[PDB]
RNA sequence: AGAUGGUAAGGGCCCACGGUGGAUGCCUCGGCACCCGAGCCGAUGAAGGACGUGGCUACCUGCGAUAAGCCAGGGGGAGCCGGUAGCGGGCGUGGAUCCCUGGAUGUCCGAAUGGGGGAACCCGGCCGGCGGGAACGCCGGUCACCGCGCUUUUUGCGCGGGGGGAACCUGGGGAACUGAAACAUCUCAGUACCCAGAGGAGAGGAAAGAGAAAUCGACUCCCUGAGUAGCGGCGAGCGAAAGGGGACCAGCCUAAACCGUCCGGCUUGUCCGGGCGGGGUCGUGGGGCCCUCGGACACCGAAUCCCCAGCCUAGCCGAAGCUGUUGGGAAGCAGCGCCAGAGAGGGUGAAAGCCCCGUAGGCGAAAGGUGGGGGGAUAGGUGAGGGUACCCGAGUACCCCGUGGUUCGUGGAGCCAUGGGGGAAUCUGGGCGGACCACCGCCUAAGGCUAAGUACUCCGGGUGACCGAUAGCGCACCAGUACCGUGAGGGAAAGGUGAAAAGAACCCCGGGAGGGGAGUGAAAUAGAGCCUGAAACCGUGGGCUUACAAGCAGUCACGGCCCCGCAAGGGGUUGUGGCGUGCCUAUUGAAGCAUGAGCCGGCGACUCACGGUCGUGGGCGAGCUUAAGCCGUUGAGGCGGAGGCGUAGGGAAACCGAG
RNA sequence: GCCGACCCGCGAGGGCGGCUGGAGGUAAGGGAAGUGCGAAUGCCGGCAUGAGUAACGAUAAAGAGGGUGAGAAUCCCUCUCGCCGUAAGCCCAAGGGUUCCUACGCAAUGGUCGUCAGCGUAGGGUUAGGCGGGACCUAAGGUGAAGCCGAAAGGCGUAGCCGAAGGGCAGCCGGUUAAUAUUCCGGCCCUUCCCGCAGGUGCGAUGGGGGGACGCUCUAGGCUAGGGGGACCGGAGCCAUGGACGAGCCCGGCCAGAAGCGCAGGGUGGGAGGUAGGCAAAUCCGCCUCCCAAAAGCUCUGCGUGGUGGGGAAGCCCGUACGGGUGACAACCCCCCGAAGCCAGGGAGCCAAGAAAAGCCUCUAAGCACAACCUGCGGGAACCCGUACCGCAAACCGACACAGGUGGGCGG
């Protein structure tokens, strides 16, 4: 309950200290611990030589994790958050002024 | 022959490097205190457990043959299938999780309720259904006893009944220690606990009162009155009400008189009893009955009837920022800027009003629940007089006896309450004004109901000159768990990798265990019950010293050895010698062959409330100050003279009065 | 927190700097207190000391070989000795809960060990018409409509009901898995309830009686459980070292079983009449009179036997395991010994005077009389809880593989 957040998943730079100012996709919201997951914390993994799915070399990873309230908004700019406005009907929530929401698909 | 430094099994002393071990500091899903809101759960089967329940599943948690969940209503917008990772496979913008509501399933146990019983298992009567289904078996209904009201007694129909409860509340039972420096009488106390029951309150409740004034006007609550007045082996000590100021304000239903009516009987009779109805309610007393004035269109009108706003059971929008920069990390530092009905705070690799949640501000109910705030209705209430002589609460007042409560322990003992015995009256009837009598007042007994103001915290929300893992709830955590006892009962330990799992692939010795590199990142001296690592504590290396040596173990001086220091100084050490009866408690007096302590860490003891009392810091000054409460605030104060202290004392008292 | 030989304070402290560490800290001026520990045979915690010493559970005992494996005194295969043998062997309930069995495993748990194991891990295993128990009965006892009483809470408590290893009540032999087997398999024996066929009866009660049915001691005859000897039965072996093929040594030489057959014993006298007991309902028993008999019948049991299913050893072979074979067409006979057990309610004696209730036998009420009931044969149905594993001990009561204790049966 209240898990409400402000990261949608599609596409968000980053405001942070390691990967400070860089582009990231849809980020994968996960979950209701308050995580990211978007094209930033790329690291290699220490598993072992799992014979059929972790072959005879077993050093490797992907994406890794990291913390959701780091990343921040994008429009015809980049950051600035996002406002709501009940469109009396549905929702939008463009970026603060330049507008866009990002439900989008006939939002 | 003579002379004199020197070896260390091992010991001590110092520094350094470690190990056990946990202290500390700091953090905090816990707890704490109070304020405020809230306040009933059950036979429609509860509080509370048991067996289960998931595809792989011990616990938890949630739930129940439909078992981590079922259908509809609202919400809401991107995730979802729980903590607990994985296998595995689904969920959705034809809008899932989840929060709010209504109901569905709700096996077995607990008032347990067909019967039995050692709680959770074993039998059964009737009504019906499933198996070929009568023999065996399953399933839905129903089946204990209490009260009370109708039924033709009959069989029945019916509303209700039990168990629970954090604390408070009423009533029935009701100690002891302890105090009186003894101990009965008195204390503690009518307290603890036992029992009964009622409820958000309880209880209480309209005067047979108060109390002395032709004075007031249910009840509970606070303060004051007041440690006053009395009670008392006049000791312990216990300790009233009235008045005042405030909080809250509310008043009522019946019986008997008379009238009717249906029932019962009976010595039919202008009737003894009864069901129901009309009737009537009092303090200049009212009411009955007949007559007298005219009694009315109105006048009031809820505690009950209903409707709605407000209130809750989820949520929703929501003001303002960047670029460089040291650092693994910025919110820090610099530059320029912005918001504010919002500079509360939390987190975000650190310290942010403008990054994320959120604050101020504004909004929210299809279904449930709540509602005098206010509108409507409804039950019911409204008069002046005369006669009459009817009623006005009975085994009661009243008397006595044995007494409980009251300030009253037997007092001169009232009053209230009443266990035994006697034993009334109906407004010239009657209780009380503290023996008792006169009087004069006061109040109308022996039928019942009444909100609010007060109390209490299982519960939720807010706050803090409240604790930070021995403190704190016994329990921060898988605690009413382990384990101890048959038993009632007792009651532990136990937090913290990092910002993030990135929680260590590969080689190497080794059965493994555990290590040596790699590799991880800021940090691996953060390496997995791992932050920070005191001491006792046992090791390791090294610097000084000790194998002719008599000791509360050190102190002063002198000596050498080693390490520092530019000098002069200094530290570490101990060869010699001068000296030298451990610490505490208690004692006239002890090192004590008097007591207490193995050693280190943490806990651990003169407080507080009211009154009193000497001063002392101020303000006022023959004046000084308010308690309860009310208003305001969101750490904002302010009204509020009721009272207490003071202006005069003397005497037991009347009273006198600077005497 | 660690360190210090500097500075300041009379001191308690404070500053200082170095190292360590990682996000909290709070002056001057005031204020608030659970505030300053060395002791309390003080509370919790941790680590020494004695001391590498006491002890390492019965003095019934241990020796080797081979394997296993990183490792064997301590696990496993063999040989060797020794200690029990009214036990320390074998059951039974009680109690405890997975210890059992299989595969893997040793960090802790066994007073060392550890390749073992009651320890760890997953997997397996616990069958019932008949053994025990419940839809049967009662005991002493508890509860408990009614009755009574008590301030209450509660006490006694008739009927009723629960309540036992006591009653009664239907299953015995051998096989078989890694482990349960009176459960499953097979040879057989019988019980339960429904439907029908056939015969027969007045049926039929929780109500009446009969019965069950009972004490201690001595003890009867017969039978067996168990036990011994045999020239004889069957067989795989064996002559040693001085003798010997002797009736030589060694092995075993059965179990269950309906009808029927034989042996013993227990229960009981048949018939008639009347009855104002059984808290009348009676033909039933009690009872008063008669006839007959005392054998014997009737009857329940116990034994032996029986058609038949089943068993079967020493030795040796392989097999580590468990055992698979061997094991034979197997032998399965005779003389003796003799139960405390069986025939049960047997005989005798004694004084202490020796349960109750249902099954069952039975009489009728109410009522039914198509029914119901009894028998017989057939054909259908017969459930719910138990069992693994230890049980004179290491799993049970004693905090522990304690030398303690724990009722009964076999016990050569």
């Amino acid at each position: 309950r209240v898990k409400m957040h402000v990261k949608k998943g599609d596409t968000v730079l980053v405001a942070s200290g390691k990967y400070k100012g860089r582009v990231g996709k849809v980020k994968e919201v996960l979950p209701k611990k308050y995580a990211v997951i978007v094209e930033g914390v790329n690291i290699v993994k220490k598993a072992v030589r799992v014979s059929p799915k972790y072959p005879q070399g077993g050093f490797i990873e992907k994406e890794a994790p990291l913390h959701a309230s780091k990343v921040r908004p994008i429009c015809p700019a980049c950051g600035k958050p996002t406002r709501v406005r009940k469109k009396f009907l549905e929702n939008g929530k463009k970026i603060r002024v330049c507008a866009k929401c990002g439900g989008a698909l006939d939002t």
